[PDB]
């Protein structure tokens, strides 16, 4: 029953362009701006079908987003079901334990009333669309920001800016997609609004939607990698070697994209790229104490904290299934440049980089909120472990600035506590409503 011909094609699939823009807007006299997004922008929205065939990758791929404010903008009154939509990523920001104060100001308030994600292979092509839509719009639409995205060059490309391989583990759309080994499999509802299980009422208009959670999201890179060299466990292979490891204990994947969970000394390049084996994994292993057992992964792993696994209960043998709910699908993609030679000598970042984090869900409260606040900036998360204090994501956990206390990564001593420095400092973003496409030239024109 899901509808993939009406659903926009990064929810589900991702843009998989080199180059990506996000086009922060407002509308200005919305009936010029309902023509033109009737018109221009509809006939050009990536579907998920669309965007499951080669043959029919667009040159530029678009999808569009709305903020709570853009809807009202377009006199859109109608109830979407989510509280935290409905009030902005600004409000929210409290429940992360930062402050808007140091967000980009164009995000520090809802004057943004939506965005456009382009997606080509240039940029040069991204910037001819752009001017196309601001040529057929005129002034209906006004640019109030925008971010720039790439994949990684060379032998990072699908990495993110600390160098690991990312876009590995998705739930699987049940139904839909073909499940790895190892994936979790949950109802179409978790992901888009209205689809099998939603539990939450919406609009008509809204069936086959997602709520898109942006944040922009800096990464210190030069910072990170001396602080992996200083604190490199003791050991026999080179210095920079136990640095990588603690970096993988940190994250819970090795740079390849092998989990450290099943490879948890060294690296296995060929497991991590390998799809069919490279999530097999549950965090179970018999014979150990899932409760106080951190040889294999850090209880504070990136990955360990915003997917538990049996952590959350459910099946020891893959794949585990438990906390569906509490999944997103991702299609985050790197911005700024490359660190340059003088940062890297310094071990000091000049120029802002880092990840244009993309979260869906139909449920802002189940996915993204949940993981930050719940799970990520809770010393206590997951539950039931021995010491109880796990201590925070050492990636994305936050505290108010303060360093991080994050416990478990040293595998010499489980006891062993680390005070860890911000390497992500956010800068804010936005939660928008990705409609489905027959909304965009329907009720969102009307
Ligand atoms: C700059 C910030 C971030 C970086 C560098 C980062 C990096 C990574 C990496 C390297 C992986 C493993 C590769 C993969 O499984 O695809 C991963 C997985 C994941 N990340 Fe993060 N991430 C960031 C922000 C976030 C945030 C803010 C959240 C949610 C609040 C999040 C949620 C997830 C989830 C759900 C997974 C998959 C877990 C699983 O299914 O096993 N990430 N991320």
């Amino acid at each position: 029953s899901l509808n993939t011909i009406d659903i926009q094609g990064d929810i589900l699939v991702g843009m998989h362009k080199q180059k990506q823009l996000f086009y922060f807007f407002a509308i200005n006299d919305p009936a010029t701006f309902k023509t033109h997004l009737a018109s221009d922008i509809a006939p050009v929205v990536a579907s998920v079908t669309q965007l499951s065939n080669v043959a029919t990758q667009p040159l530029v791929a678009l999808n569009i987003a709305f903020s709570n404010t853009g809807l009202l903008a377009l006199g859109v009154t109608d109830n979407l079901g989510d509280s935290l939509f409905a009030n902005g990523q600004a409000k929210d920001a409290t429940s992360f334990k930062e402050s808007t104060s140091s967000w980009v100001p164009q995000f520090a308030g809802t004057g943004i009333h939506g965005v456009i994600i382009l997606a080509s292979d240039t940029t040069d092509l991204i910037d001819q669309q752009v001017a196309s839509i601001e040529s057929t719009f005129g002034s209906s639409i006004s640019k109030l920001y925008s971010l720039s995205a790439s994949i990684r060059p060379g032998n990072e490309a699908g990495h993110e800016m600390f160098g690991f391989l990312d876009g590995i583990a998705q739930p699987a759309i049940n139904g839909f997609n073909t499940p790895l080994p190892g994936q979790n499999i949950v109802d179409a509802g978790v992901i888009i609004t209205g689809a099998t299980n939603d539990p939450i009422t919406r609009p008509s208009w809204a069936v086959g939607g997602s709520f898109l959670a942006f944040r922009q999201l800096e990464q210190l890179v030069p910072e990170f990698n001396k602080y992996l060299l200083d604190n490199a466990p003791a050991g026999s292979g080179s210095l920079q070697a136990r640095a990588d490891l603690l970096g993988a204990r940190m994250v819970g994947r090795w740079k390849s994209g092998a989990p450290i969970d099943l490879t948890p000394t060294a690296d296995d390049p060929a497991l991590g790229a390998d799809a069919q084996r490279n999530n097999n994994f549950t965090y179970s292993h018999a014979g150990f104490d899932l409760g106080s057992d951190q040889s294999h992964c850090p209880f504070s792993a990136h990955i360990r904290k915003t997917r538990p696994r049996a952590d959350l209960g459910g099946s020891l043998t893959p794949p585990n299934l438990s906390a569906g709910a509490n999944s997103i699908m991702r299609s985050g993609i790197p911005y700024g440049p490359e660190v340059t030679s003088a940062e890297s000598a310094s071990n000091t970042t000049t120029q802002e980089r880092g990840l244009a984090f993309v979260a869906y869900q139909a449920q802002l409260s189940q996915g993204f909120h949940f993981l930050q606040q719940t799970s990520a900036d809770n010393a206590n998360f997951p539950p039931g472990k021995t010491p109880a204090t796990v201590g925070l994501d050492p990636i994305i956990g936050q505290n108010n600035g303060q360093p991080r206390v994050v416990n478990g990564l040293l595998p010499s001593n489980s006891s062993a506590s680390l005070s860890i420095p911000q390497f992500v400092v956010s800068h804010g973003g936005e939660y928008f409503f990705s409609p489905p496409i027959s909304a965009i030239g329907g009720r969102l024109s009307a």
